[PDB]
């Protein structure tokens, strides 16, 4: 009458306020920065004719923000493909114009999305 040992899910956790019986539910939640891929609870049932979990264990995968702003007459420094929480892009104004506003912004999360921190800087000639 009793379902398996959930286990663990990387970069998440399992909450189990009921048990692991027959009846029981259990709810999955990722770390900041991740986001769950599958179902966010999981119910012990009984089909065919045993008890297990109804939904398979999910995952938690790296939330990513869309890609940097590009700005007139700059550039970024080594821009990689993928950037997630908490990782930067640095500018870099071309050859004859100057800086203004902050050099880096930065990956933010909310509500499992990523959204840079602010506005990139302008490059002026």
């Amino acid at each position: 009458k009793s379902c398996p040992n959930p286990g663990e899910i990387r970069n998440g956790q399992i909450d189990v306020p009921g048990g692991i019986l027959f009846g029981a539910t259990i709810s999955f939640s990722c770390n900041t920065g991740y986001k769950l891929f599958g179902s966010t609870s999981s119910f012990c049932l009984i089909s065919g004719s045993s008890v297990q979990w109804s939904d398979p264990l999910p995952e938690c995968r790296e939330i990513y923000c869309p890609a940097p702003p590009q700005i007139d007459n700059g550039i970024i420094q080594g821009e990689r493909d993928h950037y997630g929480y908490r990782q930067s892009v640095t500018y870099a104004c071309n050859k004859g114009f100057t800086m203004i506003g902050e050099h880096s912004i930065y990956c933010t999360v909310n509500n499992d999305e990523g959204e840079w921190s602010g506005p990139p800087p302008e490059c002026r000639g």
